[PDB]
C-alpha cells in the first residue's frame, strides 16, 4: 500500500487521492525541461532516489511518463507546485525552481522510508495516486542556528541545513555572533574571529568562518533555497567582541573571553563614537557576503542599559542596514525602539511575558512593522521537553511537541493584526549542544510542526490528525539517521 497521499508534512493546501499508484521502476527516468534551473533539480532528484532503488534513472528532456518536473505558468507563486501522481508516472509543476524542490520534499514524504537509505533495497517504490496542489501560507518560514555558543563547522551546517531542507522552511538564521563566541572573518577587525572566535560555552576550541567557508553555507543555502539571514547581536551579547578590542569597551579594558552561560551582562558602549565605525564596518562586510535581502541587528540587551541607550542605539545603526542595502530584522526589543520602515521584529516572549511588553510588539505591528513568531515557549527548539531531558533549558517553561505545534500564528499575539504577520522561526540555541546528534535530538520531533505552522493552511490544523501524521515521519528519520525524542504524545507505530 502507498502512504496516503496526505500523509506529509507541512500539511499540504490540497490533496485529492485518487486512481492507481505510479510505481518507480528500473525503467523509469526524470525528465526535465531543456535548461540550467531544469536538470539542476533532475540531478538532486536522481541523487535522492539512485542509491536505494539501484535503478539508472536518467536525467533527459525526452520520453513519456516517469517523473516529469516542468516548469510553467500557473497559480503557483513563488514557491508553490502541483504534483499529479498516477500508473503513467508523476508530474511536479511549478512556476520557479523553488517550487519544483518543495514538490521534490513531498515526493520523498509519499515514498517508502527505505528511499532514504544509501545502498540498494528492495521494492516495491508506490507513490499514492491523485494530485496536491500547494502554496504555503507564510513567506516567512526560518529556522535558526547559534553557532556562537558552540561552533558548528561548515559541514555540519550543511547537515543542519539538509535537515531543514526537508521541510519547506525557506530561511536560515545564523546566530553568528554572541557573548561565548564571533564566526565570522571580519578583514577590518580581524581579531575578532580569531580571537573572539577561539573558545565557546565549555572553555573547549572554538573555530570561525573565513570569508570563503560563509560564502560556501550561502551557496549550499541557496541550492536548498533557504535564503541565509545573518545575524550580528547587539547591543547586548557583545562579549566576544568586546573581549577582542579593548577600544569597544566603555572602560577601554577588554573583559576576559566568555566561556559561561549567563546572559545580560555584555553591552557594546553606546556613547562611543568608535562602536558605530565597528558596526559600519562588520555590516557592511556582512552585507556584501549577503545575497538575502536581511540583516538581523539582534537587539538583546544588558540588564544594565537603560531604555535611552538602547533607543538612540537602534536610531544611529538601523540606518546603516539601508546604507547597504538591506532590510533591518531585530528581536522584539526592537519594537520599542522605532523600528525604521520596512523593518521586521521576531518575537520571541512566553504566555508569561507581560502584558505591557506585548502591547508594545502588537502596537509595532498595527503601525506596519511585519512579525516573526517565535515564542520561547512553543518554537525554541533548545527548551526541553520534560523535566527529564537531558540537555536544553527550562527558563521558559517546559516544551513538549503539542504545545509547540498546537497554536495559530493568526491568532496568537493580543492586538496584533493578522496581516502583519510574516511568518516563523524556530531557533536552536546551542548553550547546552555540542554535536550534530544532539542538534537533532532537540529539533525533532518538534522542528517539522514549525514548518506546518509557516506553510500549511489554518484549515488543515489539527493536533489528533497531525500527531499521526508526525509518527509517520519515524521510519524515514530512522533510514536517514536523524536521532529524535520519542514524545509519549506522539502514536509511534
Amino acid at each position: 500500500e502507498p502512504t496516503p497521499l496526505d500523509r506529509v508534512i507541512p500539511a499540504p493546501a490540497s490533496v485529492e487521492p485518487g486512481g492507481a499508484p505510479y510505481r518507480i521502476t528500473r525503467g523509469t527516468h526524470i525528465r526535465v525541461d531543456d535548461s540550467r534551473e531544469a536538470r539542476r533539480v533532475g540531478d538532486y532528484l536522481a541523487d535522492l532516489l539512485r542509491p536505494a532503488t539501484g535503478y539508472r534513472l536518467p536525467v533527459t528532456s525526452h520520453g513519456h511518463g516517469g517523473i516529469r518536473l516542468r516548469l510553467a505558468e500557473g497559480p503557483y507563486g513563488d514557491e508553490g507546485y502541483r504534483l499529479d501522481s498516477g500508473r503513467e508516472g508523476v508530474t511536479i509543476t511549478a512556476r520557479k525552481a523553488a517550487g519544483l524542490f518543495h514538490g521534490v520534499q513531498t515526493l520523498r514524504q509519499l515514498l517508502p522510508a527505505a528511499v532514504e537509505k544509501d545502498s540498494a533495497q528492495p521494492g516495491p517504490w508506490l507513490v499514492a495516486g491523485g494530485t496536491i496542489e500547494d502554496t504555503p501560507r507564510y513567506a516567512w518560514r526560518s529556522a535558526m542556528l547559534d553557532v556562537s555558543r558552540h561552533f558548528f563547522s561548515v559541514d555540519e551546517v550543511k547537515r543542519y541545513i539538509d535537515r531543514v531542507a526537508l521541510y519547506k522552511y525557506n530561511k536560515l538564521h545564523l546566530h553568528i555572533s554572541d557573548d561565548q563566541g564571533w564566526r565570522l572573518a571580519i578583514d577590518s577587525w580581524p581579531r575578532l574571529a580569531t580571537y573572539g572566535g577561539s573558545t565557546e560555552v565549555g572553555g573547549g576550541p572554538g573555530g570561525h568562518y573565513t570569508k570563503a567557508d560563509y560564502e560556501e553555507i550561502v551557496r549550499y543555502a541557496a541550492s536548498r533555497h533557504l535564503e541565509v539571514v545573518p545575524e550580528i547581536d547587539m547591543p547586548g551579547h557583545t562579549n566576544a567582541a568586546l573581549a577582542s578590542y579593548a577600544e569597544l569597551n566603555c572602560d577601554g579594558v577588554a573583559p576576559p573571553l566568555y566561556t559561561g552561560t549567563k546572559v545580560g551582562f555584555s553591552t557594546l558602549c553606546v556613547d562611543k563614537d568608535v562602536t558605530y565605525d565597528f558596526v559600519d564596518d562588520v555590516l557592511g562586510e556582512l552585507a556584501a557576503l549577503t545575497p538575502g535581502r536581511y540583516l538581523h541587528i539582534g537587539g538583546d540587551e544588558a540588564h544594565s542599559t537603560p531604555q535611552a541607550d538602547f533607543v538612540a542605539f537602534m536610531k544611529r545603526v538601523q540606518p546603516i542596514v539601508a546604507k547597504y542595502g538591506k532590510t533591518v530584522v531585530g528581536w522584539h526589543q526592537l519594537a520599542g525602539a522605532e523600528p525604521v520602515e520596512g523593518a521586521l521584529v521576531q518575537y520571541w516572549g512566553l504566555d508569561r511575558t507581560s502584558d505591557a511588553e506585548k502591547a508594545q510588539v502588537a502596537a509595532a505591528a498595527r503601525n506596519g512593522t511585519g512579525l516573526i513568531l517565535s515564542p520561547a515557549d512553543r518554537t525554541y527548539l533548545d527548551m526541553k521537553y520534560t523535566k527529564d531531558t537531558p540537555l536544553g533549558l527550562s527558563w521558559a517553561g517546559y516544551v513538549e511537541v503539542r504545545r509547540s505545534y498546537d497554536w495559530d500564528p493568526a491568532a496568537y499575539l493580543p492586538g496584533a493584526p493578522a496581516e502583519a504577520v510574516r511568518g516563523v522561526e524556530a531557533p536552536l540555541w546551542t548553550e547546552t549542544l555540542s554535536d550534530p546528534d544532539q542538534l537533532d535530538f532537540m529539533a525533532f520531533p518538534r522542528l517539522p510542526g514549525v514548518a506546518e505552522l509557516g506553510w500549511s493552511p489554518a484549515s488543515t490544523h489539527d493536533w489528533d490528525t497531525y500527531k499521526v501524521r508526525l509518527a509517520g515521519q519515524a521510519p524515514h528519520w530512522e533510514a536517514m539517521g536523524i536521532d529524535y525524542y520519542r514524545s509519549p504524545q506522539v502514536p509511534w507505530t
